[PDB]
C-alpha cells in the first residue's frame, strides 16, 4: 500500500541503528502516523502475500479473551508458537484484557461489551476507548502488548478507531496488525449500524529489523495493486458471534509472499 | 506556536460539528500528530499568556501521587476545583496511577520509579510506558485522565516521549498540556543525563469548544514569538524532589492572555 511502503522508505532513510531486546539491531523511528479511510478499500498489503486465515484467526481468538493457543493450532496457525509455555498459554494478552480485566477489588471487566454499549447508547462520548496494557499483569505476559490501546469515535454516521502501537515490526507486525483492526472496524460498525469511517495508526518505536534488509528492497521495487474489498456475508448475533467463513475478501490479488526471520 | 495554531485552523477547516458530555457542543477531528524538537526551544504558548505557576504545580502534584487538591490550593492554582469533592478529593485519577497503580493481588506499582530504572539500565527497551488509563477504578474518578498514555524513547543520546491524549481541548488544555510533558521530559532526561530530544504529541478526539470561538479567531490574528528556554537551576537528589523555584523559564515574552469559560 501506498502509506506502507512510505513509511518503509522512511524508516530506511530516516531511522537509526539501535540494539533491542532480541539481540537482532534494528533500524528505528519513534512517532508516525498513518490514516486509512476504509470506504477506499480493505487495507490488506498486497505487495508481499499475507496469510488471511492468521489474520482472521487471531482476531477471533482476541475476541473470545482465549490466551491459550489451541484455539489457533484446531485451525491451523501458529504464529503464536514461540512464545507459548509447554501447556500452550500465553498469561493475560490481549484478549484477556480485552474481555476480562480483572479489578483490585475481585471483578472483572468486559472493554469490548462496555464498548458496544457506549456505541449504541453515547456515540459522541469521547472515552470509547479498550487497553490491554494492564501494569498489573505485564509481569504475567509472555509478551507486552504491541498494539496497546485503542479508540472508537463516531461523527456522521461513520466509525473510526485509532490504535496506539508502541512496538511495530514494520516488515513482519504491521501488515497483520493494520488488517486485523480494519477488520474489527468492519464488524464494529455492522454490529452498531454504522458506516465505516478511518483507521488511523499510530506508532511510537516503529522498526525494521537488521535482518529483514534485503526483503524490505524487494517490497519496495513491488508496483502495490488495487485494494481489495471485504464483505460479511451474515449479520451474527453478537460482535462475538463471528465465524471465520462469514468474511470474504474480494479482488485480493497480491504479489508474492516474502519470508522473513521471526525476532524472538 | 506554529504547530499550534496551524492545529488550531485544521479544526475550524476541517472539524465536524459534535456534540459533546458537557452539552457545549464543538468542532472536532479524530486523530493528529505534531512533534516538538525540544532542542529548538520550550514549547510554551507565545500566542496568550499561559499561567507557568499552575502548569508546574500540577506536574509536581502529579509527581507526588497525591489526589487531593489541597497541594494546589497551598501554592494558589484554582485550576481542579470544578471537580473535587466537599473534602478535595478527585479519586484516583493521574498521580495515583503513576505512583501508586493497584494490582488485583494487593499490590501498588510506581510506574514512575520503573520508568527511571528501565531508562537507567535499558535505554533501547521499547516498552517505557506510563499509563492513566487504569480500568479497574476509571468510574472512581472525578474524571477520566485525558493524556492517557505515554512513552518515552532513547536514541542517540537523546530522550524523547509521546503523548496519547483521547481528548483534547485545543483552546484551554493543549497548551498546557505541551509545556506540562515537555517539563517531565527536560526533569526525566536531567535525572538520566540525557539530552532532550523531541516531545511527539498524538490526539484522538481533539476539538475546539463553540463558545471558544471568538477567543479562537482572536488567537489567530497574533503573530507567535520566539520560544523560551528552560533553564533548571539545581539537580536534585530524585525526580520527585523538584521544587518550583529549580525553573526558570527565560525569554518568555507573550501576547497577552486571553478568558474563556470552562467546560464542565
Ligand atoms: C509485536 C506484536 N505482537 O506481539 O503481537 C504485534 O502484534 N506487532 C508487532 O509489531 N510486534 C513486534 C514489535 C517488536 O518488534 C516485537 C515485540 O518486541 P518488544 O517491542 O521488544 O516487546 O514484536
Ligand atoms: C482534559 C484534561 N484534564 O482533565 O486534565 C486535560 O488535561 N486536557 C484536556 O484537554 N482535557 C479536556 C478534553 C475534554 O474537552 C475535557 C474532558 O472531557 P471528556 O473528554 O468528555 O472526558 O477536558
Amino acid at each position: 500500500m501506498k502509506q506502507y511502503l512510505e513509511l518503509m522508505q522512511k524508516v530506511l532513510d530516516e531511522g537509526t541503528q539501535k540494539n533491542d531486546r532480541t539481540g537482532t539491531g534494528t533500524l528505528s523511528i519513534f512517532g508516525h502516523q498513518m490514516r486509512f479511510n476504509l470506504q477506499d478499500g480493505f487495507p490488506l498489503v498486497t505487495t508481499k502475500r499475507c496469510h488471511l486465515r492468521s489474520i482472521i484467526h487471531e482476531l477471533l481468538w482476541f475476541l473470545q479473551g482465549d490466551t491459550n493457543i489451541a484455539y489457533l493450532h484446531e485451525n491451523n496457525v501458529t504464529i503464536w508458537d514461540e512464545w507459548a509455555d509447554e501447556n500452550g498459554d500465553l498469561g493475560p494478552v490481549y484478549g484477556k484484557q480485552w474481555r476480562a480485566w480483572p479489578t483490585p477489588d475481585g471483578r472483572h471487566i468486559d472493554q469490548i461489551t462496555t464498548v458496544l454499549n457506549q456505541l449504541k447508547n453515547d456515540p459522541d462520548s469521547r472515552r470509547i476507548i479498550v487497553s490491554a496494557w494492564n501494569v498489573g499483569e505485564l509481569d504475567k505476559m509472555a509478551l507486552a502488548p504491541c498494539h496497546a490501546f485503542f479508540q472508537f469515535y463516531v461523527a456522521d454516521g461513520k466509525l473510526s478507531c485509532q490504535l496506539y502501537q508502541r512496538s511495530c515490526d514494520v516488515f513482519l507486525g504491521l501488515p497483520f496488525n493494520i488488517a486485523s483492526y480494519a477488520l474489527l472496524v468492519h464488524m464494529m460498525a455492522q454490529q452498531c449500524d454504522l458506516e465505516v469511517g478511518d483507521f488511523v495508526w499510530t506508532g511510537g518505536d516503529t522498526h525494521l529489523y537488521s535482518n529483514h534488509m534485503d526483503q524490505t528492497h524487494l517490497q519496495l521495487s513491488r508496483e502495490p495493486r488495487p485494494l481489495p474489498k471485504l464483505i460479511i456475508k451474515r449479520k451474527p448475533e453478537s460482535i462475538f458471534d463471528y465465524r471465520f467463513e462469514d468474511f470474504e475478501i474480494e479482488g485480493y490479488d497480491p504479489h508474492p509472499g516474502i519470508k522473513a526471520p521471526v525476532a524472538i
